[PDB]
């Protein structure tokens, strides 16, 4: 995984992100209203919630949200990274549920009143351009002016690396390579030096330039190819959405769908959608909710 | 700009070209019929030919052509080169060919990149900074670099080599790329945006990537590799931004197409046009069309020749 | 400035450094004897100690105790650190210990690594110039010393061989696991910042073939830190290295070179009288332009060094 | 193995040369007089020279009394002969060189000519006057590049080859990064960085130093290939600097302080014997016989 943050002008933020593994990842879109009761798991003392905002999930392999945006403009992103059961299929959409900023994140991840059951770690942007990282004891760090973030190693092995290379300079020296901080190195550097703009068809594309930068090459096998990748739009609610082997990149607006207590499900079978282009909301399909696995 | 070639299997070549500049370029597609009878020049001594072989053309400014593929299966891309110095004092007289229609007259007049070869080994022309080097493959896979060292013409065999970008010049850019070889790419790569740290990943990336039949999943690869070697857009602190890219199909005989800012990547095949004497010129606007995906045949309109 | 250690075979361990600086630092080397009273400082409520074992020091402008090692093997080095803060609020009230006698305290209290970790445990002082310190005794236990805003925090060496300035210890590690993961046979940062300085020294450590021969080992880890060692007049507005230091562990033998001298030599501490009573000795490196082999007959009777208080 | 070109003020210049090789190569000095008459032709000598004699049996590099130095560095991809190539065998080829020549321009004319037939190696040569060459065998062919502005050599690739990744790595900017490696494209940047940047004196003491410190970072750590020893010829004092990596001390033979005129005897000095030897080691320099060419 490759994670960036773009800030352009005006308080428009863009947080670009992409999938790198082994094997195709089979994630299709799913857009939740309010008012949905969900289970934390399947297990003995497992707790419920209903969801006070509405979000659009990535659901990979139908059964677990990888990431998502919320009608808040919170944005959460889940990375690779070598009490009341909380499973991790159900948990990027619990704080996207519940919460509406970053701090209301942080506040829950500090009570730290679940257990979870090769793991993850996340990264949490508010539409104010608050972000951290928490990281698995839960440690919650600040990103501050950092912009990038990857699988391995932890956060602060991270920043030494990051630090240790603008102190080289990126107009002299980067790091080529496929490995994480190769990849979250290359990120950083080119979101501090393109042109803040407050255009949202813009901003979009200055981040895909800067994730397809830190892209693996497809079949790259001497095997983590880039599968997808997609682009919140945190203050315009826009969610885009691409395959890496599609001819079109598209986005689904929560501000033209129904959130609101009721509503149906809706999912996009990213499947049928590799010529699409534009606003996908037409695309988008009375369905069930996804069985968490 | 960076200009990949990617060889996947059952003799099926894909050419990756990006083109990296400071301000945007104003690019569209044209297709030119057989039969068509061009001039290289407009000065005193110039000569003519009509074409024999139907091609796609990139032409920049809507004046000259960038790159172009003909419905042989050839390819030649133009790139920059800051030392490039195209006549001496042999070349003075020899009939004037313009830049603006040199890449249309090799795919005109030649079916593979040997029959390049042989024409310019005559080098009967002069040209007449846009100083540029060329990179032409054809169907087979062979692929040469085009120099002018001081009005003298320098051919070289890419041979292994996948990458080709601006400076320096191929032979020292042969070893820049042999010397990080022997670093090992696996190990590590440059990763700027200069012309070697960009040949150096895409040559690598070239080599690394599975070979496959499926010509679909052949340009999907070859995007992921020139995406690598994509400056981001409005990088800044020449040669900057990339501004669109190109994929070329040469079994299928498709000219894929983007710009970095449209949302949609789109394709000019060959196969499903009439390319007989005669034919009317079509042109694809490519500021028009912004959300085209698929063939994009179907936008292809009636147009007159570009004035060169 | 830079630091190697270096394991051969039979216990052998020789501890390569290498003073980097902008301007020359004058520095003499000091044979103390056991029994000596020493203060820690100068200002109210400074304690005094008197040395268990006879040790040399490379003092610096003839005040302060930049380095040393004392007759049980026991090395430290001490190497500039930006970011260190010596007090906090925890630490007013202790008493105070001058930077140009701390090693030297040490050195003549302890005899093993782990006796300077326990003793640097109780931190029962105040430091009154940002550097941080490497300890290594003879067995080859070395660990890392850094005051943290008024905290002591020590890291075991561990399979880490090099030590340079900054960053941190655990920022410094992490520039070390992520370039053993490219591979120092296939790319090694080449410049003279302390990372990459680092990252070279510990790759040469393990890259080296060890041996038991006294002489040998030091020839060894010579090649390793001139490889770390900017060359000299090369400044950065980090600049040039001034002069080199080899102690071995096992046999007590102390080298010195000057980077622009003819010649390297050593003090053999096997060969010198430590007994209580035994006069101070000193070394002039600036007369020792051309010296080789052991310098034991160049050592003349000296008052002992005024520390800067 | 590494060459390094350092040139101070008042017309100083010091050649530093390492000798890197898995195993341990013995080499002594032998001083040569003039009016010495060798075979490949034969000449009889028209300077009086050093020569770092390996395995007494061939001459690695020299300098001789007009400042004229000579380096032989290993060089993979060598073709010494073709179909259009007097045999000239390698051992004497450096001294033939330096017997014959004074200035750097002398010996590019004389090698131009290539009126003789010829361990794959390549060579660098340097006047009093700065002026450096490069001269590669290039499969029969003699290739001479002009150094100009470059100051470090080491083995492979070409001299071509190795132009352009120094002036790719020197548009990063050595104070940026700079290649580690032991490599000689990684050593042969890093020198010519340095010889760049380290300030150049009037003192000839200081400017061996200087140079050393420069041979010193480029050099291979000793059983990692291994550098065995390293020379720095001044050219204008006519002092010749010679050490072992594993020695404690570094000497030199003073050129100006001893007898070359034709029936002077050839002097030869054991570096096995000198271990612990430094300054001037003109007084060391025993009376022998010349070494038996291979
Ligand atoms: C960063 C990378 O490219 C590599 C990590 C990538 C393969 C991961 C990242 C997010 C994962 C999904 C998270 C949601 C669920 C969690 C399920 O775990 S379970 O609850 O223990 O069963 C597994 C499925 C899925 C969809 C994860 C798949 C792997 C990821 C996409
Ligand atoms: C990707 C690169 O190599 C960067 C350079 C880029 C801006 C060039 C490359 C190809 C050029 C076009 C080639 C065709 C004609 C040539 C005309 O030259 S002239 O005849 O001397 O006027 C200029 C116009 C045009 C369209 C070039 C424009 C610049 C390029 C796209
Ligand atoms: C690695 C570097 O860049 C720094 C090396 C060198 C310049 C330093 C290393 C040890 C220092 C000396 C330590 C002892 C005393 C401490 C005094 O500080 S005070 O007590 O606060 O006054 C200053 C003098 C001296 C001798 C230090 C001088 C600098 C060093 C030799
Ligand atoms: C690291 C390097 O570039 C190589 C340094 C070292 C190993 C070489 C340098 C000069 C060599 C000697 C040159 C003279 C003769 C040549 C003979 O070749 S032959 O005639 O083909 O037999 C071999 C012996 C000798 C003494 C060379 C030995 C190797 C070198 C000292």
């Amino acid at each position: 995984c490759s994670r960036v943050i773009y800030k352009g002008t005006d308080s428009l933020t863009v947080v670009g992100r992409s999938l790198d593994w082994k094997t195709p990842i089979p994630t299709n879109l799913y857009v939740y209203p309010r008012g949905m009761t969900k289970k934390s798991s399947d297990a003995k003392g497992a707790f419920e919630w209903t969801s006070t905002y509405g979000a659009v999930y990535a659901v990979g392999y139908d059964g677990g949200i990888t990431e998502g945006m919320n009608e808040m403009g919170l944005v959460i992103n889940g990375l690779f990274c070598k009490r009341p059961p909380m499973s991790l299929a159900v948990f990027v959409g619990w704080l996207l549920d519940m919460n509406a900023t970053t701090q209301q994140c942080v506040d829950v991840l500090k009570e730290h009143n679940f257990s979870i059951g090769s793991a993850l770690h996340w990264g949490i942007t508010d539409s104010t351009g608050h972000s951290v990282v928490v990281e698995f004891d839960i440690r919650i760090y600040e990103m501050g002016e950092y912009r990038a973030m990857t699988n391995d190693p932890n956060w602060p092995a991270m920043t030494a690396i990051i630090d240790y290379w603008d102190k080289i300079g990126g107009q002299n020296m980067l790091p080529g390579g496929v490995t994480s901080p190769s990849r979250c190195v290359r990120a950083n550097y080119f979101a501090h030096h393109v042109k803040p703009t407050a255009d949202p068809d813009l901003a979009v594309s200055i981040t895909r330039s800067i994730v397809a930068d830190a892209s693996v090459p497809y079949t790259y096998m001497i095997l983590s190819s880039t599968q997808w990748r997609s682009f919140a739009d945190l203050k315009n609610l826009r969610y885009y959405f691409d395959i890496v082997t599609d001819s079109g990149i598209y986005y689904v607006d929560l501000t033209r769908l129904d959130l609101y207590p009721g509503a149906p499900v809706l999912k996009l079978d990213t499947s049928k959608a590799t010529n699409l282009t534009g606003c996908a909301n037409s695309h988008l399909k009375r369905s069930a909710p996804f069985t968490p696995m």
